[PDB]
């Protein structure tokens, strides 16, 4: 077997009235047994957090930034390649 399929439509979008809160959505992705999030900054990875969900709440951040996450799927296997968005949070 492989790692799996690189995750397809990977979206983070603005919560309106929520200065500190992104929400990362994504596709259910073949042979993924969870996932995986980080916050990219300045070209490097931040861990956020493991999920076995297909979207995530990204909490305690600062109003009105840009922020860029990548996201991959992992098996038994290993991970797979990256997909990555980006959006800001609300000014607040």
């Amino acid at each position: 077997m492989t790692v799996p399929d690189e995750p397809v439509g990977f979206w983070v979008e603005s919560i309106p009235g929520n200065d500190h809160t992104l929400r990362l959505r994504w596709s259910e992705t073949k042979g993924a047994k969870y996932y995986e999030i980080y916050l990219v900054s300045d070209s490097t990875y931040k861990f956020i957090a493991s999920t076995d969900k297909l979207e995530y709440y990204v909490t305690n951040l600062s109003p009105n930034t840009k922020y860029c996450f990548a996201l991959r799927a992992v098996n038994e296997l290993g991970p797979s390649n990256f997909v990555t968005a980006s959006s800001t949070t609300d000014r607040g």
